[PDB]
């Protein structure tokens, strides 16, 4: 099933630290938030390369989705990534790292911007997304139509990107959205951050009668709730009213998945909700929780690409999630045992 899936996002490496209370409140920062850098962050940027503590970890979004879906379906080449990189080591470290993983990894390149980076700030297994978009920004609709790429956008069949590219390129999006429109594929995005849902709200309601699975949790799902103006925060509610919202076309009902961290995953399928406790990791085994939705999505989208259930989509999305919250940033053992 070579290319079944296919991502489009921004890549970006992880400069992870576990770091404390007083350091969030320096650079105005909140736990469990995703932000866009600002000049501010420069000297947060320099402060976290001098902790001895720092990783340098592979992440972007829907980059580690994608990692963790080919890991759960453990055939070489079954999913394929679309994103920009600099020319430099950090893009060259991250491509040799997805693509001995199993995936076909396809990069555009900016000429003169670094690769993207993210700061992931760590606090008591929690943590806190400054993103330092840099060449990622740049990716090219060029690249998407060049027909060695468009290649693998007809190969597949389930297409996902995380709602954070659609600071970047809405309009290879579009194109991507309106391909799996008339031929029956399915596009899938994620909210991403509460950012994404405020100020990206326009370009995300122009792609959102294209989307046939709609991922979240429940501070972005309690954010898009409070921006269409739907006076209400119950999670069960905002699931059923995100799946109602209009459809370009009705080849696909919309699916709304929103995970609650170690509360019930929430899912609304056909207007019922069913919901799928977790199966917390004890405090003493957790890392961190950076890239646990992401992980969840790899896991749930590994099985839908299967012809699987939705109720073991989620199973194997709760799986991928407890193992990676096991280890620091989006991090994984060589094979799994789901
Ligand atoms: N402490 C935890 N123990 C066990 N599983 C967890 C824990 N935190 C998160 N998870 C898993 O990760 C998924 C995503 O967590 P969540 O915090 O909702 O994601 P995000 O990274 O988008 O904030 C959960 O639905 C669950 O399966
Ligand atoms: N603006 C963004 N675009 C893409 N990925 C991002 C962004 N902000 C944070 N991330 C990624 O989110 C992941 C955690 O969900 C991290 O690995 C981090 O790289
Ligand atoms: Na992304």
């Amino acid at each position: 099933s070579e290319g079944v899936l296919l991502g489009m996002g921004n890549p970006l490496l992880d400069i992870s630290c576990v770091v404390d209370d007083a350091f969030l409140e320096k650079y105005g920062l909140t736990l469990n938030n995703a932000i866009l850098a600002e000049d501010k962050h420069l000297p947060m940027y320099k402060e976290l390369a001098a902790n001895p503590d720092v990783e340098y970890i592979a992440g972007g979004a829907t980059q580690n989705t994608i990692r963790i879906a080919q890991w759960m379906l453990g055939e070489s080449n079954a999913t394929s990534y679309f994103g920009c990189v600099g020319k430099d080591e950090y893009g060259d470290r991250m491509f040799k790292l997805a693509s001995e993983g199993g995936v076909n990894i396809r990069y555009d390149v900016d000429e003169d911007l670094p690769t993207g980076t993210c700061g992931v700030l760590v606090v008591k297994g929690e943590r806190s997304l400054v993103a330092n978009l840099s060449a990622a920004n740049k990716y090219k609709i060029d690249h998407l139509k060049k027909p060695e790429n468009w290649a693998f956008v007809e190969k597949a069949k389930y297409i996902y990107s995380a709602g954070f590219f659609l600071t970047v390129s809405p309009e290879s999006m579009m194109t991507v959205a309106k391909h799996a429109a008339e031929t029956g594929k399915y596009y899938m995005i994620n909210l991403a951050a509460p950012f994404i849902c405020q100020f990206f709200k326009d370009p995300l309601m122009e792609l959102f009668p294209y989307v046939d699975f709609i991922f979240g949790n429940e501070s972005e799902a309690r954010a898009f709730a409070q921006v269409q103006g739907w006076e209400t925060e119950d999670t069960k509610v905002i699931a059923v009213k995100l799946a109602a919202l209009p459809k370009a076309g009705g080849t696909h009902k919309r699916v709304a998945v929103i995970t609650q961290g170690t509360d019930p995953t929430i899912v609304a399928e056909d207007g019922k909700v069913t919901e799928f406790p977790v199966t917390p990791i004890p405090k003493e085994k957790l890392v961190d929780t950076n890239a646990a939705g992401d992980s969840f999505v790899g896991g749930f989208l590994s099985q839908l690409v299967l012809g699987k259930d939705i109720a073991q989509c989620v199973r194997a999305g709760n799986y991928a999630a407890s193992v990676i919250i096991q280890r620091s940033g989006c991090t994984f053992p060589s094979k799994p045992s789901f």
